[PDB]
């Protein structure tokens, strides 16, 4: 079949690229995750678990590459061949679940009604164990054609596919869709409220900026304090305190100095606004990247995988569908080197921590 020549030319290249990009990205990421960072949240745990899984899977891609460079011949043993499948599917579904967990955690962080480090490790251990246990029949106590689909494997894999498709791909993707919905909702409502607070404060600052006497400045500062009342919370409302100082000046009759005080109070409020809007932005970013990962890496692969299993026959080549499966399989594997784009653009000050970790 034509697809066999295609795979022999295609997989060595893509796998070894994924290996090179993935060892670099994950080793660097893991190094950053293991270095001490004071304000490190449970996010750090989930990313780290993902990174480690991704790296363990990447350590197998040379062997796969080897298989195809030899003309689809597995020279390693039966056990290494079983480990190929075991690593591939454990890493796949572990990754999907850590990513789902990371989006959920990041949503909870914006809403905050926390995941501690120890709890994050327990949740990770449970994910590891459930998925390793679900996968052990890939390790059953032919092999020359290690990575192929054959007629003895097809009956088991049809049943295995049903369950892995539903529970390991569609259920987490559904969870991600709900997460996106919830994050958009929270972000829009919170940003509407932040606009209203900013605008009330700016109204009163404009009033104070052109006020006739000290009583008027005092009244508008009082209204400002009423607006300031109602996750760092601006160092326990630092702006609200500075306003109290300005109100003292007002009650002393110092109009010019109270106006001067009010006019630098414009910026300390948007400091608060941003300290609590950056978490909402982190969650939006996490969910958008993760959904792109699903649409690129996992959903086409599970679709075509299912159709391939369903329509498979030992005599027929099925070249277009099989080639589409091969390319989507490559994208499922490439996820292991994609995941640091998440770490970098949606980690916890990851660019800062990288700069600090590499500087001599
Ligand atoms: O190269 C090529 O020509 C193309 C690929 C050939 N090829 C090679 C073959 C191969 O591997 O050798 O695989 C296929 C499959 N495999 C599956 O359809 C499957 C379905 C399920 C499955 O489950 C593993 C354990 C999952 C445990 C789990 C985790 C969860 F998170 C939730 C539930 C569960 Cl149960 C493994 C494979 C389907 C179609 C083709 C092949
Ligand atoms: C991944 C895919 C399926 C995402 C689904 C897209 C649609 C169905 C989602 C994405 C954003 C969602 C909206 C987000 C915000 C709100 C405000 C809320 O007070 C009413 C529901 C409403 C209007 C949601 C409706 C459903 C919604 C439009
Ligand atoms: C040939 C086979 C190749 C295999 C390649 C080896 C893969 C393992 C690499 C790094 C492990 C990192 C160990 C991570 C330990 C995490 C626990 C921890 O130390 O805590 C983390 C953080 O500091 C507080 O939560
Ligand atoms: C980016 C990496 C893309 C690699 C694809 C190589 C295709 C080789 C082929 O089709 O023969
Ligand atoms: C930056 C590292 C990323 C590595 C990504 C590897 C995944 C490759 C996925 C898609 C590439 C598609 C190439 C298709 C070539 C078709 C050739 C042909 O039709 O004969
Ligand atoms: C140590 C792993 C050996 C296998 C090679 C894999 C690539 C290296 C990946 C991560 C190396 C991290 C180095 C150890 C950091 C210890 C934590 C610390 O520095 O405090
Ligand atoms: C690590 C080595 C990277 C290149 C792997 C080549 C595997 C092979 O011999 O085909
Ligand atoms: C994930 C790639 C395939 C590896 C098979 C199972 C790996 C389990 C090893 C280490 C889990 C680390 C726990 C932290
Ligand atoms: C398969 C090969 C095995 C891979 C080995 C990777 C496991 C390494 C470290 C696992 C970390 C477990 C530490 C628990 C965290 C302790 C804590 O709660 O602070
Ligand atoms: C096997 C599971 C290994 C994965 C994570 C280990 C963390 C266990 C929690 C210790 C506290
Ligand atoms: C999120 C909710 C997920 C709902 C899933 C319900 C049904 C999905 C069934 C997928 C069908 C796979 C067919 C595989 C086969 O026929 O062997
Ligand atoms: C969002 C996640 C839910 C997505 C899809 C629901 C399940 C769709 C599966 C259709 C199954 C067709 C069949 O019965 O064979
Ligand atoms: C498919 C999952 C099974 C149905 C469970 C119901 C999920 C619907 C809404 C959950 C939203 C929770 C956010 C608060
Ligand atoms: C919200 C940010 C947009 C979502 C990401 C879109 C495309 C993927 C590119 C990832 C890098 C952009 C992230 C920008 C950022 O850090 O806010
Ligand atoms: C979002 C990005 C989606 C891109 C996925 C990449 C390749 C999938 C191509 C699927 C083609 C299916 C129709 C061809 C066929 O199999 O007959
Ligand atoms: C087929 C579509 C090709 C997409 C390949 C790489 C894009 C994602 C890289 C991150
Ligand atoms: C060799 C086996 C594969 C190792 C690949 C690991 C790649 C990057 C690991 C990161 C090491 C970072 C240490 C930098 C020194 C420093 O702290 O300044």
């Amino acid at each position: 079949c034509t697809i066999e020549n295609f795979k022999r030319e295609f997989f060595p290249i893509v796998y070894l690229i994924i290996f090179f990009v993935g060892v670099l990205g994950n080793g660097l990421s893991i190094y950053v995750f293991l270095q001490p960072y004071k304000k490190s949240t449970s996010v750090n745990v989930f990313m780290l678990n993902l990174a480690i899984s991704n790296l363990l899977f990447i350590s197998t891609l040379p062997f796969r590459a080897d298989y195809y460079l030899r003309g689809s011949n597995w020279i390693f043993g039966d056990l290494a061949c079983r480990i190929m499948s075991y690593s591939l599917y454990v890493n796949m579904y572990s990754s999907i679940y850590f990513l789902t967990v990371l989006s959920v955690v990041r949503y909870l962080a914006m809403v905050h009604p926390v995941t501690s480090i120890r709890s994050a490790w327990i949740l990770c251990g449970i994910i590891w164990i459930l998925i390793m246990a679900s996968s052990i029949m890939l390790l059953d106590s032919s092999v020359t054609s290690c990575l192929e689909l054959n007629l003895y494997k097809i009956a088991k894999l049809q049943t295995m596919n049903y369950i892995a498709l539903v529970v390991g791909c569609l259920l987490p993707f559904f969870t991600l869709s709900i997460c996106y919905l919830l994050i958009i909702r929270v972000l829009l409502k919170v940003e509407a409220d932040l606009e209203d607070n900013w605008e009330t404060l700016n109204d009163n600052l404009k009033v104070i900026e052109k006020a006739d006497n000290a009583a008027q400045v005092k009244d508008a500062l009082t209204k400002m304090r009423a607006a300031a009342l109602d996750d760092f919370r601006h160092g326990f409302d630092i702006l609200v305190g500075q306003i109290d100082d300005a109100l003292k000046l007002a009650n002393e009759g110092k109009v010019k100095e109270a106006q001067a005080a009010a006019e630098q109070l414009k910026t300390t409020r948007n400091a608060y606004i941003q300290k609590y809007l950056v978490s909402h932005r982190k969650a939006l970013t996490t969910i958008i990247i993760t959904l792109i990962i699903f649409f690129l890496c996992f959903l086409p692969y599970h679709t075509l995988r299912t159709v391939h299993l369903t329509t498979w026959k030992v005599g027929l080549c099925k070249d277009r569908l099989h080639k589409a499966l091969v390319i989507t399989l490559a994208l499922a594997a490439a996820n292991a080197c994609f995941n640091p784009l998440l770490y970098y653009f949606a980690g916890e000050n990851f660019k800062d921590r990288l700069k600090s970790a590499l500087r001599k």
